């Protein structure tokens, strides 16, 4: 049978999905009781949060990876796999526009500035904000590649580590120099680029998934040479890769063949090879007599 | 060949992608004449828009379609012809986050009345603006499915119209009424809810697409027959059916044969009757020996 050697590519998927479920989930109680304790802490300060948002970023990544686990049906034949990237999708956008409302809240109080505020408020509250942010980083934190959901879960948890760093820092140069309050908006400023330059290098191995495009970790010539090598073919036009998710890829390619008979041994042969350099979620080989390959037409230019 | 078929696939693209982009590039000049009368118009009236972020609605959803016209490539190996269904989407995203502001804007206008607004001038720019959206109307506006790129240009036109109504209706009955002026507000919210509902037929057609499920216009049942009308072949088991772009679809098959001698012929009549049903992008179809064939395996089940 042709689903033979589907297992590896199955066995391993439903690991991934039941230990990122559990890791993701911890992280989640632990972000729910960090925000009672702002609650709890007094009434006038906690009346003066961000860390509503972070409820809804460890919730649609958590709520979405659910719907990954749904059956097949007549529509979206393949399956709802490709729900974890297009639901860690929403997840990196939020962290665009926090930032932007952010940064026009921050220019507002460059243009008018404010005395109200105390420091020793400022003080107590990030040494609390960065500890529950530098602990829940560490839980988060051929080989295969992390999971799309705890790559998205985590660049946010790490875009408000920075923001701790900076309101530790504009804290501690008012106490040592009351002079210059100034400078004390333009500490964001200089620590809000590098937030939105952590997120370049994830949407990026993201948009070429969600286009159709090969995924990091397997090469075109690669594979292009391993069907070669198996003395029958002859030629291979029109391959194409795709991955379906960020760790599962397929394949789909035509193979020449000089001699008619015996052509079943042929695609045993191929199908063995193709599967000795990944584990492959499908792949669907055709076959074409050499005597009806025509070179002229401009589909098999690449 | 097995290209021979595509030419009819290949060339209903080339003239849909021309037809599209004269189409836009004219509205896009209107809409830019249009906002330069703003600015001549008046100084004080002109200096007291949402006709700014039209402009970038304009551009990106033609900027992208650009991108559709580039080559092949090692990566993205099937092409560029994915671009306007994932740059449509952020347009419709844009209406969201508009109208999620102006309402926002509105519930401080309610909370907090006003007097200095005066009636004379809402009427006269409501005017101007009712004639320009019902004009971009029109132009915009086996039988293919629309574009999908004239399809997201044509939601925010739209979308500012039924704003238009509002504002005309809002200021018709201050000038009947100058009392309870509470009323006014609630034009907006009563007005808003449509232009969230008409955007949801539009994400779900579209949302189908970039998860590689099947589109509107080919139906599952349908296929599977045609495939089964040759006699030479037995059953099918794992049909793949996806949309790359609105109007462009791809097949994959396995097909069980009883003779292993002759298969060539089998091969070419299930391609022949296969494309007298829709013009397909590209079709892949193996071929197994019956004798290999086993019902055991899960992977043949639906
Ligand atoms: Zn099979
Ligand atoms: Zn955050
Ligand atoms: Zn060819
Ligand atoms: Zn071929
Ligand atoms: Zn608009
Ligand atoms: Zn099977």
């Amino acid at each position: 049978h042709c689903h033979n050697n589907n297992k590896k590519a199955y066995d391993a998927r439903q690991r991934e999905q039941t230990f990122a479920k559990k890791k993701l989930c911890i992280a989640s109680l632990i972000c729910f009781v960090f925000i009672s304790a702002e609650i709890v802490g007094g009434y006038i300060a906690g009346s003066l949060a961000h860390l509503l948002v972070d409820l809804s970023s460890f919730f649609i990544s958590l709520c979405s990876l659910w719907l990954s686990s749904k059956s097949s049906t007549t529509r979206l034949t393949f399956g709802w796999h490709r729900a974890e990237i297009l639901g860690a999708l929403m997840s990196v956008i939020t962290i665009w526009l926090v930032t932007g409302v952010l940064v026009y809240l921050a220019c507002e109080r460059l243009i008018r500035p404010d005395y109200t505020i105390d420091g020793t408020v400022m003080l107590i509250t990030s040494a609390c904000a960065l500890g529950a942010n530098l602990v829940l980083a560490l839980i988060l934190h051929y080989k295969p590649q992390t999971n799309a959901s705890i790559r998205a879960a985590f660049i946010h948890v790490i875009g408000d580590l920075f923001q701790s760093i900076s309101v530790l820092i504009s804290a501690l140069i008012i106490y040592f120099k009351p002079e210059y309050k100034m400078a004390d908006p333009i500490c964001t400023f200089i620590f809000s680029i590098f937030v939105l330059i952590t997120t370049v290098t994830v949407l990026r191995d993201l948009l070429t998934v969600l286009m159709e495009g090969t995924p990091r970790g397997i090469h075109y010539s690669d594979v292009k040479q391993s069907i070669l090598a198996v003395d029958g073919v002859k030629s291979v036009h029109s391959l194409h890769l795709w991955a379906l998710t960020m760790n599962q890829v397929i394949l789909s390619a035509h193979i020449a063949t000089d001699i008619v008979g015996e052509s079943k041994r042929i695609l045993k042969d191929v199908t063995q090879n193709v599967f000795a350099r990944f584990p492959f979620h499908s792949v669907t080989i055709q076959v074409e007599p050499i005597e009806d390959q025509s070179p002229e037409c401009m589909f098999c230019y690449e």
